[PDB]
DNA sequence: GGCCATCACTAGATGTTATAAAAACTTAATATTTAAGTGATCAAC
DNA sequence: GTTGATCACTTAAATATTAAGTTTTTATAACATCTAGTGATGGCC
């Protein structure tokens, strides 16, 4: 018997009003399906949200271990298990996802075989075990029946397009999606609407189109309770405001930090961004990590020194970092800081060049603003960012 | 009976030494296969070059009519017909190609079905009836057996990559090709070596990498006597020299013009390029078309006027052209000419902008050289071409 | 006496399975055709 | 008497086709599982 059913049975023995409340949360008109859920082994709900809404409302602090145990006990032949796969992948619960894919490939149900295979392609592609042509070929081979995996196979490609910065082909795949084809599984339809909106959000930020980027980040947030999509949407909104509005930047970053509670990985994104936002706007900065070997953290300590007019100590530390292997996007920030200390145009030109080589359409604005103040042709500096 | 066999039979009745000479040209160690070719209906050669070499050596002035008739009378179920398809496509003989594909799709031979289908994908893709994901999926679906169409399906994608200026994925597909897999059909292996060398040549010219571009254009020329590959290789070498070496530019264009004799379409590429080369280097220009409505021809008459210091007549004509819908690459050249007449930096800035928007990494050098003379920071101008 | 949890029936819309029908797919085993030898046969000279 | 065009043998390697033994689609049909109603039964107040 699944931990979720044990914990619901224990709680209902105490507070006998819970079933009508669980129905409301599960979107059920009456709780007969929930009595059937607690009473009869391997009962499932038509829509996987019935179970997720409840695990979320009622046992939030144990969502992983509960949904793991429930997902890893499901009939892989069933719509529930195809939904579990989307929930697994959307939250980046790989142990669960890979396990559900394994079972669904070698299973007897044609829908669950399809979903299982297409998710394997998405997994292999995102990990870097295959390129987009291999992937797009494995899709073609699969002879996809369902509107669901027709849409999702286009989306798994949109993710690889997003990794390579490639707007034109992403939008080409996006034009071909009509989510109103998804009729069987409304959990997927809604989870895919969140994915598309997050995707559009990240490609528009990358194409340095800030107003659309927020429009789509907000649609994503309206439409979801999934931690991963909330964290990234607020990060994307936070970054959309770095140069235009310090409070909206800080506000969206802090909201995203709340939603990342107990995922140090997700929390560091916000801490590092808030570190940079505050140093950039010359504010007291509580987010610095004075203990970190990481080039990015050592840069923010240098940037604070520069803001505190400790130019000689900043230059001593920057020249120690030159002795050290840095990627191009790091050297972009290096020469920008060497620029702020020395007021040498050459440093800013290298900063612009390194950001240009790293395909960073956002950081490049930093050394370009300094070059416009030092009197370089604005019309030329604009041409560099096109 | 095929026209090629009629005309070979007629000529041999006159000069009875021809068979041993035709064998040498056909790469045959003795002419028994050629007696079998003339004597017995539907005899074919192991390698389609045996027949092409001869039609080329012996009846050059009627190569289309002869090879059409021979190709469109072949057993589509045979290696010859799969070779005819490559020869059809390589020379852009679409009437023949599409006809051979039609017959090979609905035929009973597994190899000739495969080749027939893969060429349809290449045709649909190049024409713009499908995008690269559709194509890459149709390949995946086809369950390709043969090393030949494994390599060719990668190549048909490299053509779409080339159209969209996408170096990274082109080279990714290229890394995966090993032509030493082709064991059955040495005609395809050699024809594909020419295609990939031409492909590499055009992508490197586009990435403004001129020495590699020539290296590959030259390998292509070594490896072939196909008009279309010769024409484009010499055009590519011609263009590779436009800014660096006027004589090598003019020389390679003129060689390519000889090889284009009697294809007005191919000849216009050379005439228009020689028109521009001569105007650019301020030489007497015989190639101008004073009669043409075409924006690019009217630009070269303006450019000659500018070289002859008839600036007021040049400005009158340029201002007529503004009244007129032009693509971005045309407006790039427009503002460059408006620049040369008026000495207005704004015109050169627009020229740089329009070349940048049209992804023309070669023409952009033109307005950039003017901006460097007018005193603009060369270190900044270099960053624009990164 | 009324309300409210419980929960098995129930109707009907939906989702799953299973069970032959018809296609596409290996495979291996002949069967054709190929280049290039060998050797008449007639012409030439 | 020699030569060299002609051509059908030939052999042995390579290309092709047929066949029949496996998977794989398919579809129309026959069965389970859903949600949300209905109604029972029993605490509770």
């Amino acid at each position: 018997m699944e931990l979720i059913r044990i914990a619901m049975k224990k709680d209902l023995e105490n507070d006998n009003s819970l079933m009508n409340k669980w129905a409301t949360v599960a979107g059920l008109k009456n709780p007969n399906p929930l009595y059937d859920f607690l009473n009869h082994d391997g009962k499932t709900f038509n829509e996987f949200s019935s179970i997720v809404n409840i695990v979320k409302s009622q046992y939030p602090d144990r969502e992983y271990e509960l949904m793991k145990d429930y997902c890893l006990n499901l009939d892989v032949k069933t719509k529930a298990a195809r939904s579990a796969l989307e929930y697994a992948d959307a939250n980046m619960f790989f142990e669960i996802e890979d396990a559900l894919i394994d079972s669904m490939i070698s299973c007897s149900n044609m829908k669950s075989k399809e979903y299982g295979k297409v998710y394997k392609i998405h997994r292999e592609l995102s990990k870097g075990e295959i390129d987009v042509f291999e992937a797009s070929a494995n899709i073609g081979k699969q002879r996809i029946k369902t509107a669901e995996m027709n849409i999702f196979s286009k989306m798994l490609l949109m993710y690889d397009c997003l990794n390579k910065g490639n707007f034109a082909p992403m939008m080409l795949l996006f034009q071909q999606i009509d989510l109103s084809e998804i009729k069987e599984n409304r959990y997927l339809k809604n989870s895919f609407e969140t994915r598309i909106n997050v995707l559009l959000s990240n490609i528009y930020l990358n194409e340095n189109n800030l107003e659309l980027c927020r429009e789509y980040a907000q649609k994503a947030i309206s439409s979801t309770d999934t931690q991963r999509f909330l964290v990234f949407s607020y990060l994307t909104i936070g970054t959309s405001y770095i140069f235009s509005d310090f409070n909206l930047s800080k506000q969206n970053y802090l909201i995203g930090l709340k939603f990342a509670k107990g995922n140090p990985g997700f929390e560091e994104f916000f801490k590092r961004n808030l570190s940079f936002l505050n140093n950039f706007w010359n504010k007291e900065n509580e987010w610095i990590n004075y203990d970190s070997d990481a080039v990015t953290d050592m840069q923010e300590v240098i940037f604070e020194l520069i803001n505190h007019k400790e130019l000689s100590k900043a230059l001593q530390l920057l020249n120690k970092l030159e002795e050290r292997d840095q990627n191009e996007n790091e050297l972009g920030f290096h020469y920008y800081l060497k620029g702020l200390i020395t007021n040498e145009k050459e440093a800013f030109f290298k900063s612009v060049e390194y950001f240009k080589a790293s395909q960073d359409k956002l950081s490049i604005k930093m050394p370009l603003i300094q070059l416009e103040k030092m009197g370089e042709n604005p019309r030329l500096l604009k041409i560099i960012t096109m």
